[PDB]
Parts: structure tokens; sequence; C-alpha cells
């Protein structure tokens, strides 16, 4: 069947954490306060790309213990993940942010269904209380093989997710990412809400919709709330 | 077809903990002591959030190598519960209580005129002060969406008529076993969390056990790992953590 | 279809532990030995609950790296586990003696009363045999669409088993079987635990059952740790270096 | 069925590390810089075999958590492979190189569809911007078994795939390992590009193709970009 | 349907551990040679056993990160196993190989008094190989659905092995295998260990033998391990920093 095609923008890090609260506790609180001034000079590096629209952040604390710590990095180039992974991996905090989980992407939009695709191929990420992040594919099982359908049957399965998706309008954000060939799952998730419970309501009503019924498989969800700068120092002090 | 319709309540946290003995007897006796009394604090604040009906709470020690201790925590919002772990892993005794595995949910009841949150029963359900049983069991799962057992493929009808007959057999254990459903979907890794109380661990194995037999758990359910424990009251930490 | 009935018995715990060797010779001889009279001081314990009828265990050393000492012990109520597990952690040996696996169950038998009937007594409280070797697996009957062992009638479930039976009492004298329950309770349905002094048995009645259609069709199968009996008087023996 | 045929190259080692930079920063100043040295002087070892035309190796750092550094090795004999992978593990970087994956495979061609086929068994890996390494199986599952297709279903099967791999002809290289019976999966996919969006383009929409929709089970993805021997030292400066 | 019957021999262990290289670098180097020293003493007792025809053992290195070493010793009795495998984890160069993976399986020698034939008994008890390179993995038989390999009869099974028999012949004189089996004693149904003198052979034939029906429709397949072989006289060398 037809292939879909897509537009690609910025390319996506997502990047997890477990805080090593044990160790960091044993460190002077000199050495703390240094660590977190050095983590934020390097934001601050990371805010001028963003107010010059080179790219955007965000970063979220995560709940429960698969992670706790989410920095989301969008970049025109792979290579500026990688060195802006390495930045981050030789500060003194990092040595205390241990591997969690990890996801590599490129903001995505299809064929299915100008300033305003520009503003969703390199998405400023929003200021939202919450976030939530998870990867998926698309079954290729039996009769549920999304990728022997033709074109016009995923064309109508999306266009129902569509229009689940809009009663939605206004409490959630989504940025799709595309996976294929870059990592494990096929896409990245990312929800941006004041609300939590939307990410609950919307994925639960999403599941009845055939596209996802039949052919989601889903990896981990991971859901956060927002760690302002201002609160680093207060969240990282012990 | 017609997605369900939910009732949300209270946010619940399950923090699984595996005990770091050995540490723990290298760590000075005073410093256990205080280690000891800074959690026992923790919890006082705890308790009287639940006295004001602002959240409850729960600790069990849970047999196994899976974990071995379970807080388990509902609060109206998603950051007290982030606020609440991370004063918890701020204290000493944290140190020594490692990752082992938890949940993200909020309490659920289905949909399977008056607004049900208005109703006592309903309020009762959906902010519940958590029972202080001898025993907990918790487990997450899914339902089935696999070739013509796809749950959610089915009409709401279908769904209904399945729900009935799990209800009807959930019925048979009243006094026996409280269940405390919460929902995951886009909070964590499975559909929900299944949470038992009972002062009869055997009624855990008999209950799920019996609703295997019903379609709807037969057919559609998929299980994760399953915790069994004991309560811990907060006047024995200081004896189960004496070395 | 009709829910099956069990009768139930002992709790049972499955404790599994890999050996810290290198930690373990690090530790000068004198710990070593206080630890060794610990461990064996706790096992005495345990030994008088056996006597006293109310409880049983059994140790084995593990072949290969899954694990290397298992810990098996049955008592009549889940507080009691939580606390032999509890001491055994407390003590020195138990910090050389790392998690590999556990299993939480209860033993399990699918008018009279049952449970004052002897035979039915004998089997829900078990004094565990001392065979030279043991053999333990955990495993779930399939939910599948074409074979749904849950869908199945009563009857259905009752012949397959009668033909499980028929297999089983070949080996009588051979193996002797002990099946927990675990649904609600750990990660399977049913922990299988076998005993024998001929460890080549294990493999010969888990494979001629697993042609029995009960077993091929709907046998769902997790790890087999297979083990030798540890006696206490080894126990130095075995922890000397 | 009629079973393939293969002819067979170089052996084939994917090394995948993750780096210890918080061991990293504790080493000596001077150490560091000696460890450095040892390493490209092993490298060097490696470039006198290629120029020999005795082999071919690449290194990539890796993108995400997965994996920081790939060193990718073709060898003649089996021999050489573990010769070259515990020289590594005895130089002092090798210390601060956790182990983080690895694949064991051999260059082949099959007989589907010279100094060309040569070209082909013993390559010599480009020095593209970009690389891109998963493995796959072939489905042998329900109505989807490819190995008992017929050979001339599986050659129809292919044609297509071969025609849909053409038009990524001058953007991406594919170097084919197979690892049947000596790794985990039955081939080793590694693409070379110097544009890495052009790999989630050609997995994606080889993904339609019905080989690919049918009967491909795929591992895990890792995404790097090039790590000239020059800028060595800089990466690993802290 | 009428279950298989097998022929069993000794006892096999596969024990695969790497290497702790950064470790091993910071014993001092007269610490290290008496490490060696220990290690090959070992070894010259497993070589007595086998001169005295009475087990078999073979040290490949593994390539690739899965592991770095194979201990394959093969025994009368799982309890020999449990020795050995004991015995060595008290040395000091064991401290330096980390568990890594473990299959614990007996030959077997199935019928799709035969312990006296010298032939049988060669299988039965085999010497091991002296090839330049070994493969290991597990493998289990399909029971889903419609293809579920228990579920056939004996005369199907057999029609299935004889046409396996048939590639296999073909790789005569440059694969040697040995069938292990290990239902009730490990978490697959089979050991597959290889020996040849041309690694390639390993593939070429687990690809051919793939288009075979019994391997298509019913094989699964565990993890790979390939290795070259370490002789003795090498370890010295092989262990040198």
């Amino acid at each position: 069947s037809e292939a879909a095609q897509t537009l690609d923008g910025w390319y996506c890090l997502h990047d997890f954490r477990t805080i090593d609260w044990s160790a960091w506790k044993t460190l002077p609180n000199e050495e703390r306060e240094a660590a977190i001034s050095e983590f934020l000079a390097l934001v601050d590096q990371w805010e001028t790309t963003e107010s010059e629209k080179q790219g955007s952040h965000a970063v979220y604390t995560i709940v429960g213990q698969k992670a706790d710590i989410l920095f989301m990095i969008l970049r025109p180039t792979l290579d500026e993940l990688h060195e802006i992974e390495t930045a981050l991996n030789k500060t003194k905090l990092a040595d205390y942010l241990l591997p969690a989980y990890s996801y590599v992407s490129v903001v995505e939009l299809s064929n299915y269904l100008i300033p305003e695709v520009r503003r969703r191929l390199y998405p400023i990420l929003p200021k939202t209380n919450y976030i939530c992040f998870y990867p998926m594919d698309k079954r290729r099982q039996g009769n549920d093989n999304w990728y022997m359908l033709s074109m016009e049957q995923r064309r109508e399965l999306m266009r129902a997710h569509g229009m689940t998706g809009r009663k939605y309008a206004g409490k959630v954000t989504q940025i799709i990412t595309g996976s294929v060939g870059l990592d494990d799952f096929e896409w990245g998730v990312t929800l941006f809400s004041d609300d939590a419970l939307q990410f609950k309501k919307l994925v639960y009503e999403m599941r009845f919709d055939e596209v996802s019924a039949r052919f989601g498989e889903f990896g981990s969800f991971f859901v956060g709330t927002r760690l302002p700068m201002e609160n680093v120092s207060s969240f990282f002090h012990v």
C-alpha cells in the first residue's frame, strides 16, 4: 500500500534521570551550590538558543520511581543534541543524575489529513503545569496490520482520531515526534496540560477510537510537574 | 464503539521499597533512632492530612523479594504526591529504602440527571479513607486488545453485560475484601491499579481466582506483578527497623 | 463456566539467594564462624517449629547462576513468613545472600468436610521431604482466543486433569509434588515444587507431562530451579573459604 | 521450502559502550591524557589494517542513553574480533567505557536478486556524518511465516524491497550482515548517511513494503554522529 | 499423543562469565600470577577426570559483551556440577569472573540395551571436541494454536525430524552437535552446542535448517553465544595485564 509522507522539523531528545539523593546529601554544601549554579548556567545557554528561535527546551520533575527529572530538548541537528547531552553529562550535578530512560525522535506532520505549520514543526514548548510522555508503535499483527492497510483506510481511521482529539482543544496540546529508524518505537507522544487528569481523559477516550483500539502498542508512561528554573535550588536543597 | 466515561477522585501513589539492611546495620544506633523519629514525624503529617479528610495513606510490609515496604498515598493533586515523595526521599531513612516499584493513578468509578459527584456513596469511594486491614494486595492490569478478544472494540452494551457478571462475583466477597480501583491510562504503564484490603489474606486468592472464571477476566485480563503485605502499625516501626 | 474450588493449607515462601563469595572471603574468619553459628541458631528455631507440626522448611543449594541457595518455608500465616524473612535478613550471613528470586503462595488441593479428611490434612500441612534433589518452577494456564483454560466447561477441565493425574501416578514413589496456588499472591498462578532422590526424574516427569493435553495446550512456564539438599551439618563446610 | 544461499564476507563486531563520566573526572589529568594517547595508538593499528585492505572500522558517538560510543569493526576471522575486543578492554580508557550492547555478524549477500561483489563483501566503511544500527528477524508466526514461503514468493517480496531501496541511492548506504547462529537476531542492519533524517525516511517508507510490514521484527535502534580521531581529545576533555 | 522417550547421559553445565578487567588490573602482579596458577590447577583436576572417562570439559572465550568466557562441563551427577561450580567460585580468579549466563541440562538421545552399545555410549558420554570455535543457544518447540509440536502424533514428529536429520547430515565432518535436554532442569527445553573449525558453518547450518518445517514452524530460540577455543597454555597470556 501507499506509504505515508511526512514533513519533518526539529530533532527531539527526551532525557530522563533518577536523582541519587543519598550521594547528593554527602556532597559539601558549597559544592552542591556550585553544581546548581553550573547547571543553571548551562540552561541559560539553552534559553538563549530558544530566544533566538534556534531550538526549545523544557524541564519537568517526574512522579514515581521510573524517573525523577526530564530534560526535553529540541534542536535543528542531531549533532546539537549530542553536544547538549555531552555537556550536561560533564557537569557536577549530572554525577547525581543517573540514567533512567531516553528517547530520540523528530517532530513530524503526516500526509493523512505557512506560519502555522512552522509553529508546529519548530515548536516552542508550552509552560504548562504538567507533562506526559510515552512512545508507541502501530501494530503489524494478523488482521490488525496498520502498514498493510490502504491509504484510504488509514486516512479514515486518522480522521476519527482527529475528531476525538479536537474535543480536547484548549485542554491538552500534543507534540508528536516520529522515531522510525531513530529509536525503539515508531512515535513519541508528548502531552502538555495544566490539568493532569486531562491526560487520562484524552488517552482513555482515544483508546476507543478504532486506530488506537486495534493498532496502538504503547511503551512506558511518564507524568511530571514543571520545574521553573527559579525553583531548582529549592528542589535540590538538602 | 462508545467510550467509557469515568468519575475521578483522588490521585494515588503506590511507592514500594526494598530495605538495605546491610547498610542500615552499619549506621550508628543514635543515627538510626533519629532516622526513625524523622520518618515518624513525616507520617504524623500524613495522619494530620487524613484526619482533615484531605488525603489518606497506608503502610504495609511486603512479603518476598519484590519489595519490603509499601507506602500508598492518596491526595487531591498530583503535585502533592510529588511533594510527598520528594520529602520522603530527603529523609535519612529513605537512603536505606531502595526503589523497587511504583505506580501513579487516580481513583476511578465507571459509567457501566443527578450529578454523581454529589452522591454520598460516590463521594465516599472517590475520596476514600483506606481501611486498616491486616493485609493488602496490589497489582496492575490491562484489558486485552488482541484478535477477537479486543475489549475496546466491543460495544458499550457488550461491556456492560460482561461487567454485570463481574459485579455479581465481587458481591459474594462483601464484608471480606474491599477493592480500590484506580485508573492509570495516560499516567502509568498499565490501564488500572487494583488494591485489595482484607483481614484474611486467603480472600485475595479466593476472589481473584474466582473472578478469573468470569468472562471479562478470563478473556480480557492482562496482569502485572502481584504484591501482598501485612499492615505496619506506626507503633511497630521502631521494632521493625531494630537491629 | 463454573469456577474451580480449592482447598487451602499453609502459606509458602520460596526464597532464593545468590552468595556473594568475593565479599564473604574478605570477612575475618571468626566473624564468618559467628555468622554461620547465628544462621544455624535461626534454623534450629525453624526445626523446632517443624517438630511441633506448626510449619516446615527445606534448604537446598541451586545449580547454575540463577541462584545459589533456596529456603522453602511453610507456615500457618502470612505474618510468620514476613517475620522469618525479616529475621533472616537481619543476620550477618544474609548480608552475603543477595536477592535472586522469590515466590509467595499457599498449598492447594483441587457432605463430608474435606478439611477433616486425614489424607487432605497431610497434604495441606505437609512435612517437606528430605530428598537429595529439589525442582521449582511457577506456571500459568493459558488464556488465548484459541485455547482459554478458564473458558472451558468444568467437565472439560476435569477430563484434562484426569489424564494429567494418570501420567503423574506413573511416577509414584519416584517424585513427590507440592503444588501451591498463587493467584492473587504472586506473579504466576501456581508454584510447582518437585522432590526426588534422582534429579533425572524431574526431566522424565515434566517432559512426559508436556505431551498431556493440559500441559501441551495450556501450560505456560516460568524459570526452573534445580538444587541439591544442604544438610545443616554441611553448612559450615559449604561456606568454608 | 528452498533455503536461501549466501555469499559471506568479513565478520563484524558492533561494540557499544556508555562513558563513565563521573569516574573519568576523578582520574588525574596526565593519566587521562595518557589514556587517550593509548586509545589513539590502538586505533592507529586499526587504520593500518584498513589501509592494507585487511579490515575496516568506524567510530561514532551515540545519542541518548542506550549508548555513548560505537566501535564497528570488520575483520576476516572471528579470532581477530576477539583479539581486538580483548586489546580494547585492556586499555585504560576502556575502564570508563562500560558495556552497553554488542552485535556479532558477518557481511552477507543472498541469491534472491567480480570486483563489485568483493567491494560489498569486504566493505570500506563510509565516513558519513551519521550512522544507524538495528538488528532484525523475519517473522515465523501464524500466517506470516517467511521461512515457509516458497523461494519464488520470497524473491517477489524482495524485488519490491529493492525497488524501494533504490530510491535512496546516493543518500543512504546499507551494510547488511547475517547473524543466524551468531547472535540473537537474524540480521544486522547498518545504515550510513550524511543526513540522519534519511534513516527515518527510508526505514518508514520500507515499513509499507509487504516484506517489512508482514515479516519485519526489529530490535533496538542506535543513531549516532561520526567521531573523527582528531576530535577524540576534545570529546573526552573534562 | 505418544510422549517421546529418551536415553540420557552426562549432566551438563554451561557457565558463562564476564571478565572484570578494570578490577583485575588493580590486583598486584604476584596475586594475579597466583590466581592463574590456582585456576590452572583446578582445570588440571578436570583434565584428570576427562582422561579417566568420568566427565568432560571445554573452555572458550566468547565474542561480544554477552559473555567473555565459557566453561562447559559434563559430569555423571548433578552434585558434581554443583561442586565444580562451588570450587570455581571459591578461587581468586572467580572474583573477576562475573556471572553472565548459565545453563543446566543432560545429554539426550531420542527414540524418534542401548546403554551398552559403544556408539550410543560415545554420544551419551561425549568427549568434547577441541575445535577452533563453539556455538551455544537454547530452544523450545512451539505450542501455539495449530502449530503445537507436543500435540502432533509420534509419527508426525518422526517425519519432521527425518527431514531435519537430512539437512544436518550435509554438515557432517564440518559441524558436531551436542544436544542436551533441559525440560524440568532449566528455562528452555533443549540446549544446542555446536563445535566447528569454521565459525561460518554455524551460520550456514542454522540458517539452512531454519527452512526445514520443524524449525520454521516450531523453533523458538534463545540467545546465541559464539566463541574461540582457549587452550590452557594461552590462559596466562590471555589474562596478562
